């Protein structure tokens, strides 16, 4: 007898539901929704109680944690699933894991966990394996089955982002390793407890494979608390309303979700084809990236083109033909994490007032060619900072959707896109309590947001992976890091220029304090801004590094000399560097590094990115430019060149607008634009000559060569666009950089007894 | 009710036995051995059946394996334990794990595995955790409890050396990582099966955390087979002879072992104090050691002094006060692996014809100060190539014991010591079967042995960790590595010079063939020979690297040009290098590297070390020098300078002795030695001046500074010996190299619910 209510096995149950979905186009073959249509009062009561239950689990259980990432920032999520692993309802927070935890349940279904090791009432499962769909090892899942009268009726999943998982690099978004081997403690749907009790062998092992043991332990108790709170609530709801009504809701709620997406697409968008692209930099050639494998030492660029099709029937399709290959770094991903993040974006714009569950995934088609960075075909890839690529590809999809909104008149919904979510301040060694430790600041939960068609973006406000941004309290971060704040400031000229300006980021200056045997490193975008502005707007600023060693600050503090405080207001004209005549200063574009020794009184700049702009900056309201200068959002010297606005300082020290001189400056910039530009055909003629001569850096050529091999339709498009002869070719081997993994790869499904679950066309 | 036969818990049972051992000086308080004394025929029958059973398990189960390390070389072991985790009998092979697997059982005892996760009939445990005593992660243990009528009566352990465990570096003895984080998949006494059946979550997880998956899987079936063969045999023996007799044997056999050691010490040795020391090099400053942490980039030297005391009552004591600190590399150890290796040495010299079990450990006292490399006090240390330090410290103990043998007249037992067991040929990528792979050659199972007081050492014959040496067949290694042999040759002038010559090593030249996306690296002693000669003999030769890239060998082979074959006969006067005019050749002292790209037709020299010599070379039989030159054991040019023997080539091409010219050369060398030497006081005066001026390299100064801090008795000895003033000091911080971990450390016993087992004074 199978364990699901009614007697099917888990696999029999899911296979029946997936076949009916495929045959009918409706989730589970549900052509009507009987509970919703015939018993609307009961449908709403179950919705209300269960949604309040999952929200309450997150709000309450987070008070268990010692880590501020969980306890203050709220980087956790609890989700309720039906027997087939499809989500019905969720808390807010890090909701990408609605998809990752469901995909882990489906892996158990498909690989016969029911027969061995068994799925029993009061069991506890733990999982973080990115090969079966997770974002990265630091997002740990606890999964508990739910039983009613001896049969399985659902599951509950809880996730927390933990500080570290014992990777080569000390942090969550770690560098140093270039493969799975060294990428952190990785757990594949392990049974870690039974009879509601954790096994001691699991406890002893797990706790010694991480740096931040005590923080790890309390994050685990946080996840188990919320899972058991939700299990208890489901048992009470079933006792009170009856299993038949709950059993109907558990599948109807998903189809209701799909219906909600379809309706919102037809109400808000326009049918058609939308084309867009994103990129980001991987500067691994630099000497301060000390990786232990020579085949990883090269500069590469991520490529993510998307063809987006909205159909007349309210279905839609996203095709990533042309994308670049996985690589020897920690930025690779998986079909589940990639597509779950697109679902997260949908929750922030298309479906925020519909059912928030897996229904909307069933209403979207995805094509991710096998072997690309978003659907890799090699079981050795590393994932610790998956986000570097993920957040840089998702931002372009906001631009496509915004063209539909703009065309139709829903200007309030337009958003030029998400910021790159970085820098991530990281490091390890001994802390102020004389214990082994690591740090990973979540200040980059609070980056700038994209401008709209109606108003400026928000500064220091959000991240694509959690719109409820929070930078945390300085006094709380000081309890969890051997560092002290010397500044926290809004980041001038970081927001993307436009008629409406993208949100600025912010910055903090840290001094090392009460640390021993300590190291730190940087992780974020450097040479490339991943976001683009929309309809005339510009990208946000890109990244850079500031650090200072052997500062002599102990003596400078004691003698009453000037000391660096605040932010690095104008990095082209800095004030701090001249105050530290004896220091070794690193001030450059190298926004990715591996761990380097730091001591007490050394300095580290944490810089959070801005978001992209909207519209021609020459149309910005002149008073808004003056307000931005007075408020620290824009440096005075760009008012003239970027916006054509002339400002002058009044008697009170405040800048005001010269309206006559501004009109003249803007008339003159219109003429300058015509004088400096050329017809696009003429510029194309010169660029085509460079392509024929192979005149670009190795990082540009490697990106095109790898993209061409994985995406023949893209190669054909490029050749046609640039009118290239068949005698021109770009083999990756002729560039002169290492190309390990370009031809030979071994997928996880090649190992014995492994059955992978397919979610996309590939 | 406790699970041990009679109703004691595991912990109650062991604690009672250890208290009686301490109170009486006899294992388990056994003042007489009733079964042995009153029923000698039955005692011998149990011995015979059970020893044959464990020998048969090793011989038979190894035929399961795909890895030649297990199947041909026999790098596996099976051991039978009593309920308290003390060994009764063992197969031969890698018998250091008699101690490591017993210490893992004792960890389970001491940490209440009985209450959670429980210890049940037909359970399967797996373990490799070096923090609780194991050599390194590549030695995997399977441990099965043995029950009789529902109560526990013993355990069986089986170990195999596996090819890799998914460390940063591709190999068993890996470099690249500098901490536990990246040192390989580490398993802490995990329950991996029940009802004789392995759990699917364990199978899926374990198999994706290693490169050599198929080899891993068959090594696991090998261990479970032998464990279950032995469990069945114990059940049959108990059924036939009765539980009462078996229960007596299970403790008497251990005390019989202790009695055997005591008697052998009093029959073979001399009471007194013996003083000796060993060293080895860690050249991590070199650019070809690409580690990901800057605090690890420095040159250091391992220091292992030993004060050995043999008492009038036949007890003995080994004290390692003065030893150097753990470091940021893969060469650290643990009190269990260090002391178990001394027990292995004992089995090869003192007790080979006594009971081979834990009894001899109870008859030996060890002192390893906490924080030294052999008893570290930090839970972050790495262990993948523990042996580098271990084999370099154990060799000196042969010299001490040999002075007792020599003095008493047991010249047949003298041995100048064990070779350094290296090089380890390692690497990874795609193999000839187009799968992900790693290699780790066990050619260094067959190194030279130390000379005796009666005869030469054996060439290419053994290792300290397994005296049954085997180099493997070339045709078998070619099935498991994408490499082909171009040479296999005895290594001339590697054996340590003496009246009796130490065994030579051997060498093999490899060409890369049918590999893709391939890397390789070197691991062994370079600047320092760890072994010393005895009573006038010399150390074996030290290590070096030869590798060649971009060789052009495809064209050289095809054109009929000379190609490198055989061994690198005289590395001072090489022949291969001139044959490869277009190659990039690396020929130097850097015997430790991290992974480097290699391609088909590139070359790698695998060089196995020799063993130390005995006596003044001027007393060697002249014909034996001529035989050595003719046989390829010694290069011609050293006959005159080292041995004072004059040889000449006859008409037949063979070297022969000039007996008259040899007598004259030896008389003249005696005079040369007197003329070139100085009185030891005079030499001491000049060396003391250098010490006072701090004139030595950073690696020498760091070794003394670290040793002084951990060993105040050693600092006092050094100051007294060299008559140094109190104004002279050597703080580690003044050297100018990184010193992370010199003051701050956190032991595994500081984590919650961890109870460590103590085996030594510290
Ligand atoms: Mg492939
Ligand atoms: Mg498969
Ligand atoms: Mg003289
Ligand atoms: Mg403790
Ligand atoms: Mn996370
Ligand atoms: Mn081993």
């Amino acid at each position: 007898r199978g364990i699901v209510r009614g007697g099917e096995t888990l696999k029999e149950h899911r296979d029946r539901l997936m076949a009916a979905t495929k045959a009918t186009g409706r989730y589970a073959g549900l052509k009507t929704l009987e509970l919703r249509e015939r018993e609307p009062i009961l449908y709403n009561k179950l919705f209300s109680r269960l949604r309040a239950g999952v929200v309450d689990a997150r709000e309450t259980a987070k008070k268990i944690a010692a880590s501020p990432i969980v306890e203050q920032e709220g980087e956790l999520c609890f989700t309720l699933y039906n027997a087939a692993g499809d989500s019905l309802l969720t808390s807010t927070g890090i909701i990408i894991h609605v998809g990752t935890m469901g995909a882990a349940i489906k892996y158990m279904i498909e690989n016969n966990w029911e027969a061995n090791p068994g799925v029993h009432d009061k069991d506890i499962f733990c999982n973080n394996d990115s090969l079966i769909g997770n974002v990265h090892p630091c997002d740990i899942h606890t999964i508990v089955p739910i039983f009613w009268e001896g049969e399985l009726i659902g599951w509950v999943g809880g996730v927390t982002h933990v500080i570290d998982t014992g990777a080569v690099g000390p942090g969550s978004m770690a560098t140093g390793q270039v493969q799975r081997f060294g990428d952190g403690y990785s757990i594949t749907c392990r049974k870690v407890g039974a009879n509601d009790t954790l096994f001691r062998d699991w406890l002893h092992e797990s706790q010694r494979m991480v740096r931040t043991t005590r923080y790890w332990m309390l994050d685990e108790r946080t996840r188990i608390a919320g899972c058991h709170m939700i299990r208890k609530l489901v048992e009470e709801v079933v006792a009170e309303e009856g299993i038949e009504a709950y059993w109907k809701f558990a599948y109807e709620a998903v189809e209701h979700g799909r219906l909600g997406l379809q309706a919102r697409i037809k109400a808000m968008t326009i049918p058609g084809t939308y084309r867009q692209v994103g990129f980001v930099d991987v500067p691994y050639a630099h000497e301060d990236v000390r990786v232990p494998s020579d085949f990883a030492k090269l500069d590469t660029i991520m490529h993510a083109p998307c063809e987006m099709t909205i159909r007349r029937d309210g279905t839609w399709r996203l095709d990533f033909e042309g994308s670049s290959r996985w690589g020897w770094h920690t930025y690779n991903a998986h079909q589940v994490s990639f597509t779950s993040g697109i679902w997260v974006m949908m929750t922030q714009t298309l479906i925020p007032s519909e059912m928030i569950n897996d229904g909307a995934a069933y209403g979207t088609e995805f094509r991710l060619p096998k072997g690309t960075w978003m659907n890799p075909d090699d079981r050795r890839v590393a994932f610790s900072y998956s986000w570097h690529f993920l957040v840089s590809a998702w931002t372009a999809l906001w631009r496509g959707l915004s063209r539909s909104y703009f065309g139709r008149g829903y200007l309030e919904e337009v958003n030029a896109g998400n910021a790159n979510t970085s820098n991530w301040l990281q490091g390890g060694g001994f802390n102020q309590y004389d214990e082994i430790h690591a740090v990973n600041s979540f200040e980059c939960a609070a980056n700038g947001t994209g401008a709209t068609a109606v108003q400026d973006g928000l500064s220091h406000a959000a991240a694509i992976w959690n719109p409820e941004g929070d930078m945390g309290d300085m006094e709380i971060w000081e309890l969890a890091e051997p560092l002290v704040y010397l500044g926290r400031q809004i980041k001038a000229s970081s927001g993307g220029s436009g008629k409406y300006r993208g949100g600025c980021g912010f910055e903090s200056l840290r001094m090392v304090w009460n640390a021993k045997d300590w190291t730190m490193f940087f992780m974020g975008n450097g040479h490339i801004s991943s976001d683009w502005g929309l309809m005339g707007g510009y990208p946000a600023a890109s990244g850079y590094r500031f650090a200072a060693h052997k500062t002599n600050l102990k003596e400078l503090i004691a003698s009453g000399a000037e000391i660096p405080l605040g932010g690095d207001t104008d990095p082209e004209n800095p004030t701090w560097d001249a105050m530290l005549p004896d220091a070794q200063i690193k001030r450059d574009k190298q926004a990715i590094t591996t761990e380097e020794m730091f001591s007490d009184y050394d300095l580290y700049l944490n810089y959070m990115r801005g978001g992209p702009g909207f519209g021609d900056p020459l149309d910005r309201e002149p008073q808004a430019v003056a307000d931005d200068i007075n408020g620290g959002y824009v440096l005075e010297r760009f008012a003239g060149e970027v916006y054509g606005v002339v400002v002058r300082k009044g008697a009170d020290g405040q800048y005001g607008v010269d309206e006559t001189a501004t009109a003249a400056a803007r008339a003159q910039i219109r003429k300058d634009r015509l004088a400096k530009s050329v017809p696009v055909s003429e510029w194309m003629k010169g660029e085509r000559e460079k392509i024929l001569a192979k005149d670009a850096g190795t990082q540009v050529r490697q990106m095109f060569a790898a993209s061409f091999k994985l995406g023949p339709r893209f190669e054909k498009d490029f050749r046609t666009f640039w009118d290239l002869p068949d005698s021109w070719t770009l083999p990756e081997e002729e560039i002169g950089v290492p190309t390990y993994g370009s031809r030979y790869s071994m997928d996880i499904s090649e190992l014995p007894d492994v059955h992978t679950v397919q979610f996309v066309e590939e």
